[PDB]
């Protein structure tokens, strides 16, 4: 019923981290949560999530050989996870009615829809932002990635896509403040999330488990579900 796009600018972000446990971060407070792994790349959900290839993925399902149920998989924490396999511009150019049901289906599956986006502005990127209500832009606090944040924004409100607010991702806590004020100003919208830079979440990406779980009261991990907090 909610569906949200998390994208960014840049492609180096760690975007697919905040996507990945905020999922999880949502399912632990009892929400049915689905992440649609729209970015094939590697470094993805499937790395960070733990879990192990997934053989159906919707390219499967709009070639008609197989049911959606069957492309959605069961991750950590209760979080579902559905592989898109091909770009989205691809399943789109494929068949743009097929690829609109199938997302129904999903939507119909779940209270929270959470579409990791392709790293850029991309085709597939905008694609997955124009399918979401809500846009989640995740940016670091350096410039190049404020201003490609920026041009992420502005697509987001040529389509329709309502920004639901900004993550800042590894920032050092101590400025934080004038910085999350600085950011504001600059793409003009509301930051809802400060993840402090943390080892933590790099050896969680190494080892397969989110960092929610791995490490509950880290830095990086209790910003996260903060953020869950006030998404949900």
């Amino acid at each position: 019923v909610r569906t949200i796009t998390v994208a960014s600018g840049k492609g180096g972000t760690g975007k697919t981290t905040i996507t990945a446990n905020l999922g999880v971060a949502l399912a632990q407070l009892g929400h049915d949560v689905t992440i649609v792994d729209a970015d094939i790349t590697m470094a993805n959900l499937e790395l960070i999530l733990g879990m192990e290839g997934l053989p159906v993925t919707l390219q499967n399902v709009l070639a008609g050989e197989a049911r959606i149920d069957e492309a959605i998989y069961v991750g950590p924490g209760g979080v579902k996870v559905v592989p898109a396999g091909v770009s989205l511009e691809g399943l789109r150019k494929a068949n743009p009615e097929k690829l609109e049901d199938v997302l129904t289906q999903i939507m119909e599956s779940t209270d929270i829809l959470l579409l990791d986006a392709p790293a850029g502005l991309e085709r597939s990127a905008v694609i997955a932002i124009a399918a979401a209500q809500e846009l989640l832009l995740v940016v670091n606090p350096e410039i190049s990635s404020i201003t490609d944040g920026l041009k992420t924004k502005i697509v987001a409100e040529r389509l329709g896509t309502k920004v639901l607010g900004v993550v800042v991702n590894r920032i050092t806590t101590l400025g934080i403040e004038m910085a999350k004020n600085e950011i504001e100003a600059i793409l003009e919208a509301k930051v809802i999330g400060l993840i402090p830079e943390d080892p933590e979440v790099r050896r969680a990406a190494a080892y397969g488990k989110p960092v929610v779980l791995r490490s509950p009261n880290s830095p990086a991990a209790r910003a996260i579900v903060e953020l869950a907090n006030y998404i949900a």
